[PDB]
């Protein structure tokens, strides 16, 4: 009974992750082998193809919107800066879609989405990653990852470790039917500092994993530990968001020129 019931459970929060997210990584390893498309992302690589991409390609932001421009590796930076705040809109759709967060009050909500989204952005990152590079702009554009490496610190820095991560997540060879739930366990997470209601948030979590860990066993019959391997995937993420963290405090402290959204702004302001 147990097992039929977390079936159902999966597939709306498949559902949810379908409705929500902008790109699935079905969509973006089509683009990242080549096979999808009769057109091929434009590749960036150094300033010039930079220039030429904000030239040519369709940014969700429009640049005239991005902060005043201060140089190359800050202009980079309000880039990833304006795609996490679209990825935190769509990660908050994604979570008031499924019904046991939404029944959680308004401030619990906040207090997991603070906390969790970047977790889950960056486990959602290795979707649109492979060891060259990232898609962007919607899979119209795909930066190499040696042009982000060649920007000045501390933008580099705070860059690499995520191909890091993201190279040994996608080994997992997850599908999106599977970080659909991965997602929902990141953010309804029973750790985050303030949670009001704990009790109720830890039985979601709860929830969630069985669900998972039934959900693996169909989809990945041969996979053996790859249940707990992603439980260690999703504390490798706490680490990775906390060391995110202190990079972005030096940012702070350091390149005072740089603007930072109000929005993670309120996110970090602990
Ligand atoms: C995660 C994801 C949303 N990113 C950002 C990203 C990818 C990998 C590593 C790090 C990183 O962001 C670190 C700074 C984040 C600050 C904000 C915060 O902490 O809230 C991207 O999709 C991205 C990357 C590169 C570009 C880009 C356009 C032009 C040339 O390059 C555009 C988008
Ligand atoms: C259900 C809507 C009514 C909600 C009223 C309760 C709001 O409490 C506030 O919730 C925030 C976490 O989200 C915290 O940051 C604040 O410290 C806390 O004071
Ligand atoms: C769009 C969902 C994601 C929002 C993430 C940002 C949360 O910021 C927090 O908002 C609370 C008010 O609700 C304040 O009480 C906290 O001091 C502040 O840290």
């Amino acid at each position: 009974p147990q097992v039929a019931d977390l079936k159902a459970f999966s597939k709306h929060i498949y559902n949810a992750y379908l409705k929500n997210f902008n790109m699935t990584k079905k969509k973006a390893r089509s683009i990242l082998t080549g096979k999808a498309s009769h057109t091929a992302p434009f590749v960036i690589h150094d300033i010039e193809t930079l220039w030429q991409a904000e030239k040519g390609l369709v940014w969700k932001q429009l640049v005239n919107g991005l902060p005043p421009y201060k140089e190359i590796s800050v202009h980079v930076f309000y880039r990833c800066q304006c795609t996490t705040v679209e990825t935190v809109r769509e990660l908050t759709e994604f979570a008031k879609s499924i019904p046991s967060f939404s029944s959680l009050f308004l401030n619990d909500q906040v207090t997991l989405l603070k906390y969790g989204v970047h977790e889950a952005i960056f486990a959602m990152l290795a979707s649109i990653v492979n060891k060259d590079g990232l898609l962007v702009a919607n899979g119209s554009g795909f930066v190499t990852r040696e042009f982000l490496r060649s920007l000045r610190k501390p933008f580099s820095d705070i860059i690499e470790p995520k191909f890091e991560f993201a190279v040994k997540f996608n080994a997992l060879e997850l599908d999106d039917s599977d970080l659909a739930l991965f997602i929902a366990a990141i953010i309804l997470c029973g750790d985050r500092p303030g949670l009001m209601n704990v009790p109720r948030v830890e039985a979601i979590q709860d929830t969630i994993l069985r669900a998972l860990e039934f959900h693996l066993q169909a989809n990945h019959p041969d996979a053996q530990y790859l249940f707990p391997k992603l439980l260690q995937k999703m504390a490798d993420l706490r680490q990775l968001v906390t060391e995110h963290a202190q990079m972005m405090q030096r940012i702070k402290k350091t390149e005072t020129e740089t603007s930072l959204h109000p929005l993670l702004q309120e996110i970090y302001k602990d």
